[PDB]
């Protein structure tokens, strides 16, 4: 299959990237090295995940030995939500930028809709546990991504975690400049997403898939449904003879989706790149769709309140 997918700013964004979300900062420089060393051209990053300076020493390292040039690589990155301010959002994007030593980001996202107060913790809580939101909406939001682009940080914007009526709230802003490029969004066969996805396609935009194994390294984690020991996906997987995870990441790339597995292993950041060789079929398609019960690893009672909050 074609490794990478046309976005609707007219550049081309690979298929397949390596999450980084809980990737500790003393393995992930390693785990971004051997990536890029096997193939990765994405990586997907963010402010919050706390680790985006240990994520550019690789890539600077790999730049600088000429394992590949910064046109190949594609590099994401998110706006957390305590910077949704007009006069804030430049500075994050920036401090990104310095963490990642890079000049630009290839895409930024609005890494969830809700704008939370700003200061120095990433979740401000009230005395009785519920986030402290700000008043910036997230048009303001995006009038302030629009200056990014304006600005050369960033090639392409986008957003998370944004549901149905709020990508529509986006698209038909006053005024609107650029359309979002991506909506990165979780899926996977427990949550097979079909008509968030079948909207923002018929809208151009393109969707990436996270936690596409169902993150089973969560934090939040119970001994929960599991997809990669799911038989019936094993069972589709063995007739492949391939893995369970390798099913998991094929899956989404061929609902036209960008995937992006997160590994800290070697051998599985390997693993799950060899995932061009090898089709599921249609029947397999829906057989894996039919395994949707609305199951989110991302979700967060204390921000279940803001009004922007997206899930019910
Ligand atoms: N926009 C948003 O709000 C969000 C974005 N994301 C992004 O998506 C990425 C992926 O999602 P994430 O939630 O991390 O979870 P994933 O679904 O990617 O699962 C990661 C877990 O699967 C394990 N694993 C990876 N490959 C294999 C394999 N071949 N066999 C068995 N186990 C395997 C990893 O173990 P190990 O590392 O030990 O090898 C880790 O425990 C994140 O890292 C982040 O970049 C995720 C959540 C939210
Ligand atoms: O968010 C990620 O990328 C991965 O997850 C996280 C990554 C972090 F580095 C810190 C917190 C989270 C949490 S708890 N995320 C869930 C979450 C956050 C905010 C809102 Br609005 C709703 C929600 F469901």
């Amino acid at each position: 299959m074609a490794s990478r997918i046309l976005l609707n700013n007219g550049a081309k964004m690979p298929i397949l990237g390596l999450g980084t979300w809980k990737s500790p900062p003393g393995q992930v420089t390693e785990a971004v090295k051997v990536a890029i060393d096997v193939g990765y051209r994405h990586i997907d990053c963010a402010h919050v995940y706390q680790n985006e300076n240990e994520v550019g020493v690789a890539i600077q390292e790999k730049l600088r030995e000429q394992v590949v040039k910064r046109e190949e690589l594609f590099i994401v990155s998110k706006l957390w939500c305590t910077y949704h301010e007009k006069g804030l959002v430049k500075g994050a994007c920036q401090k990104t930028l310095s963490d990642l030593k890079l000049d630009y980001l290839d895409l930024y996202l609005i890494h969830w809709p809700t704008g939370f107060k700003p200061g120095k913790e990433f979740f401000p809580l009230d005395e009785s546990g519920n986030v402290v939101p700000s008043d910036t909406n997230i048009l303001d939001t995006w009038a302030a991504m629009e200056e990014l682009v304006d600005e050369g940080l960033v090639k392409a914007i986008g957003i998370s975690n944004f549901n149905h009526l709020q990508v529509e709230m986006i698209l038909n802003k006053p005024g609107l400049k650029y359309k979002p490029a991506v909506n990165q969004i979780e899926c996977h066969p427990y949550l097979t997403q079909e008509k968030l996805i079948q909207y923002c396609q018929s809208k151009g935009i393109v969707v990436t898939a996270y936690s596409p194994l169902g993150s089973p390294d969560r934090p939040w984690a119970k001994p929960d449904p599991s997809l990669l020991e799911d038989p019936r996906i094993k069972a589709i997987a063995a007739k492949h003879n391939k893995t369970t995870a390798q099913v998991l990441i094929r899956f989404p790339m061929q609902r036209n989706l960008v995937v992006i597995p997160k590994s800290v292993t070697p051998e599985r950041i390997a693993e799950n790149f060899k995932v061009f060789d090898f089709e599921l079929s249609s029947q397999d398609m829906t057989t894996l769709l039919s395994y949707n019960r609305n199951w989110r690893v991302c979700a967060l009672l204390s921000c279940t309140s803001h009004k922007d909050y997206p899930f019910h």
